[PDB]
């Protein structure tokens, strides 16, 4: 019915940026714009992470993978679309496209976590949540190694 945990992917310096928030109703689709954090950035590393925590280390791993062939550009220029679709039958998609080009790439994963074990790392992520805010503010904006 609900995604227990916020969805998301990594941003420059480790930071957590959340897609899909905790309990949204499924079905579910959500996108935002990326772009490049350096000057001539080949590609771009998606980073697929679960939890409620301000960095990605703390959060869970989920999937990765790379969308390369981005043209010669500054940072900041590059455009890159990513959509995180959860279906009703258990199927997160992740796909990042370049609106440059049309170029893309994408991540499935199922669901085949204890209901106690994602009430903690809610707990957790409020527990730590300064200490969170701290080190996304001296880190970070939609910039994507
Ligand atoms: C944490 C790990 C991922 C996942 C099993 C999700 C993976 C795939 C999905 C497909 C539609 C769902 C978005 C899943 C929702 C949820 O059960 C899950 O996010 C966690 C909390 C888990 O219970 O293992």
């Amino acid at each position: 019915d609900v995604a227990p945990l916020s969805l998301g992917l990594e941003t420059a310096g480790g930071v957590m940026t959340a897609l899909i928030k905790r309990n949204s109703t499924i079905p579910t689709k959500q996108t935002q714009i990326f772009t490049t954090y350096s000057d001539n950035q080949p590609g771009v590393l998606i980073q697929v992470y679960e939890g409620e925590r301000a960095m990605t280390k703390d959060n869970n791993l989920l999937g990765r993978f790379e969308l390369s062939g981005i043209p010669p550009a500054p940072r900041g220029v590059p455009q890159i679309e990513v959509t995180f679709d959860i279906d009703a039958n258990g199927i997160l998609n992740v796909t990042a496209t370049d609106k440059s080009t049309g170029k893309a790439n994408k991540i499935t994963i199922t669901n085949d976590l204890s209901k106690e074990e994602i009430e903690r790392m809610v707990q957790e992520a409020e527990k730590y949540k300064a200490e969170d805010e701290v080190q996304r503010e001296r880190v970070s904006k939609n910039a994507l190694e």
